[PDB]
Parts: structure tokens; sequence; C-alpha cells
DNA sequence: TTTTTTTCTGTCACCTTATTTATTAGTAAACAGGAAACA
DNA sequence: TGTTTCCTGTTTACTAATAAATAAGGTGACAGAAAAAA
């Protein structure tokens, strides 16, 4: 099931943005009651994704860190997919938290060469916004 | 919903392919155990998607056809779209199925632009293999 | 063939209705046992009037599609007819099952004339019901 | 049902046509065995309808006589009938011993009703003869 | 010489009984929370 | 803000029961021969 992986995304996400792994803040964001939170935190620590104590915040492990990282890329590549295909901004977001999780690497490998070919160039952009325009 | 959209999908092919969709198919197709099946049928049937005779048979009202048809079309679009950028041909079938259902009509329509961009000419399917060589 | 034209018949009739044949509805139909329902749609299925598939169901072929809308048409035809002629609404039916499947198609299409001379003209019929009101 | 009457139907016209009738000319106007013509006539003289004779003839009895004369009215009005809407002369035998049997004394009213219609004023045959060809 | 009955014996028509599969109806129970509590 | 303790439906199998579809056997009228009676 796919709601396992956004907390690896999360803690991440937060650890680099503000150095702040915290119960709280990951809860709002993902709009559930901080229990379920609770729950799922000490579930997977006990399979060394995390470093935790009774009174003090969460860290990584070693292994953590790069799945983290794998993890922010395929959602980093995927949003700016989405921008170059043309797709509006109130979409982009939840669009990718949908598909993000059943992607086989194989696709997210495959994507590379995709956005890759319109972002070296100036003018394969450019051909595509005419075709997008031209049957709006 | 995806999880009725699924079984509208289903039902819609195999009505198409054989005239008929029975519950031992529709469970196969989906690999489910029947009783889900039944269960379900029982409960698109008072959304009026369905006509449902017990023991004989379901077939798909006018609401249905109408959603079958966009399914079904959507399937092969995402399908087309991941055969021209070269996904591995045993993986396509899985990630289609599981990314189709999350996608906004809006995505969809983009992205039905974008198979016919590179559907428009040859020569730009083997260009982009020249990004594609040069990893 | 008698015996042999009315599964056809009721097989396309109970599509058209219902959407799909089940074996328990044709033995309703022609009110046999439905053992003698699937004997004989085996052998239907090797004179290539339609395709059969073990516990899963029937289609009609291009052949069986072709033969049964003509027989449907003879059925209303004869029940026009009869009703034309006068007949009580009971023993309409069972006059047209019995007779139907002994006409020529010259009968049929001769019938077809009478009928139209009938319906295109308002006092001819009161004249063949003043007939029969004394005779 | 037909090869229940169609006995005494032809029993009848051969004893009117030449004074007696034979087991050869019973299967001969059938069409089959004459030992299958025996042994129904066995199960005729059960039920009254003739007196029989092991190896002299057949004769029908005032019960008989009554019904066969039915019949033979029941055959010149379908005959009648399929003559006057124009089918093929040569059509006309098979359809008439093929709906003979399954036509209910009702429907065979109304048709005399029918046959009555348009043999009483010549114009009804013309105007059917018209439409009858109109379509061609 | 030609019918006209008595047996032989074959397909067949259709239903009864049994069997194999498909469809439906509860029971369960592990999940995913989540309303009150704390600190 | 950092969690705990019972509640509270959801989802899916599983196991039973219920019917539907199919196959293996009988009967038994109806032909069609081929001897036999006349
Ligand atoms: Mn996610
Ligand atoms: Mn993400
Ligand atoms: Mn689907
Ligand atoms: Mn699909
Ligand atoms: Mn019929
Ligand atoms: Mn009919
Ligand atoms: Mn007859
Ligand atoms: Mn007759």
């Amino acid at each position: 099931t796919p709601s396992m992986e956004d907390y690896i995304e999360q803690i991440y996400m937060l650890i680099e943005e503000k150095g702040y792994a915290r119960v709280s803040d990951i809860a709002e964001a993902l709009a559930v009651h901080p229990s379920s939170v609770t729950k799922m935190v000490q579930k997977l620590d006990k399979d060394e994704y995390l470093i935790y104590e009774k009174y003090r915040g969460l860290v990584l492990t070693s292994k953590g860190k790069k799945i983290g990282k794998r993890l922010v890329y395929r959602h980093e590549l995927l949003e700016q997919f989405l921008r170059i295909i043309g797709v509006d901004e109130e979409k982009i977001y939840n669009d990718v938290e949908g598909i993000e999780h059943h992607l086989s690497w194989n696709s997210i490998d495959r994507i590379g060469d995709l956005v890759q070919y319109f972002e070296e160039d100036d003018a394969r952009k450019k051909d595509l916004k005419s075709i997008q325009k031209k049957t709006e």
C-alpha cells in the first residue's frame, strides 16, 4: 500500500528544510489526526528507518538518508515533468502525490529521457506548445 | 471513484470483447474472490450504472456505457504513451493500471496532446533516442 | 426445420429482450427440460449458427442474426394477420407457433400483401366485420 | 395430431372417390410402407371410427363419416383461401397439409368469413391483385 | 402373381437422475483510524 | 504539544448454501425390412 513511503519523504524534506523532525508538523500537512502519525512512526522505527528517544526528536539512519534522497528525486522530477507538459498549477501537486507511488523505477528512468528532451533545447518545447494550443 | 471505475472498466471490456460479462470472469480479470464481485454489482445497480438480475446476469445502462468508453480510452492512451516513451513491455500493464485512476482528466488531455506530438513525425521518435543513447 | 428454427427464433428474441440468453430462460420459453436445450445448443454451435462457451454462454454469428431477424418478422406478420382477421386473442399465439414453421415463404409474402390491403383503409375492416356479424 | 387425422381424411376421400379403400391406396396417399398403415388401422379399430376385417377391408361407421366430411371441408376451404390470395398453384397443397392440423376451428370459421368477403364481390379481388404486383 | 399381416430391429426424441460449476449469503477478523483522555 | 486507552466502522477472504448447466442412462413411439398367410 502507498501510505508507507510518504512519512520517509516528509521526514527527509523536513530535516533538510528546518532540521526539526517532529510529530506535529507532519500531521496537518497530510491532513490526518496526529494519533495515526504517532502509530505509524512507532511502527516503522522498528525497521531501522529512524533514531528515536522518549523525549527527543527523530533522526534518519544511514539507509534512510539515501532512500529519502531517491524519494525527493522522484517527486521533484515528476513536478517539473508535469509543468513541462503544461497542466495547470492547481492540479500538479496532488496528481504527483497520486501517481508517485505506483510508477516502477523503469518508468521513472525512462521519464528522465523525456524531461531532458524538452529542457536542453528551446525549440521542441515551443513545437509542443504549438500543438497544445492548436486543439485547446 | 477508483474502486468502482475498475469494475465499470472491466465489465465494459468483457461486454465489448465477448458480449457477456460473468461474475467468474470479472473475478479473474480483477484477481478477487467472486463474493466481492457480486457484492459490488449489487452496489452498482442502485447507482443505476447496471441492470442486475439475480442468478441471471448484468447489463450496462446508458449512464454506464458513457463512462466505460472514457475509461477504456484513458487505458489505451496511457498504454500508448508509455509505449512511445519506451517502458519495458512487461511493466507497462502493471504501471498503467496503477496510475490511471489518480490522474485528473486535465493531465489526461495534455498527455493526449503529448502522444500526438511524437506520433506526428517519424523523426522525433529517434531524435528522442538520441537523448536516450548518450546516458 | 421446425424443431430447429424455434431455438434460433427464441434466442434472438431473448437477446433483444434481456441482452443475454440463458439456458434456463430458453428452457422456459420452449417449455422443455434444460438438458435438451444444452444438447441443441452444442449442435447449433457445430452448424455455425452461434458461438458456444462451456459454462459461459452464447453469441449469435452473422448467419444466426440474419436468420433470426427474418424468423421474428414472420412471427409478427402472422400475429398481425390473425388479429386483423378477427380471432380471439387467447388462441393467436398457439395458432401462430403451430403454423409458422410449415408455411412457405411465398405464402408469407402473399399474406403480407393481404395484411397491407387491410391496413391501408378503414372501411374494408368494417365490411369484413359486417360479414362476420351475419355469417 | 397430423398422423391421427390424416388417415380418417384419406380413407374418407378414397371411399367417396372409388367406393372402396385398399391398404395400398392409403400407403401411396401418405407415402408410407403399408405395414405402417395396417398397424394404424389396428389403432382405429379400437376407437369405433371404422369396421375392419383381417384380410377384407375397411368401412367407415356413422361416427367416422360425420368427422371425415368436416375435415374435407377444412381442406377445401384452406385450399380455396390460399388460391384466392395468389399463392402459386404448385405450392398450395404442401402448404395446406402443413397447417390444416394446427389451425383451431375458430380460425377456420374466421377464414371462411374472409373467403366470403372476397367471393361476394369481384372488385375486391382486382384491388388485391393490383397491390399484389405494385411492388414486385 | 400380388397384396396384406406378423415379427426384427434399428435409429432416434425426450425426460429422469446425477454430477460439476457458478453464484450468493452470512461470519469473521485484521486495519485504519479516532473520540476522549494527558501534561 | 507528546503521546495512550478503548471504540467503530471498512475491506477483504473463508466457508456454506443455492442454484444453474452438463453428462450418463433409460424408456418407448415410429419407422423401415423381410418373411409369412391369403
Ligand atoms: Mn506520497
Ligand atoms: Mn511525494
Ligand atoms: Mn482501472
Ligand atoms: Mn485501466
Ligand atoms: Mn416458432
Ligand atoms: Mn413464432
Ligand atoms: Mn393432413
Ligand atoms: Mn388435408
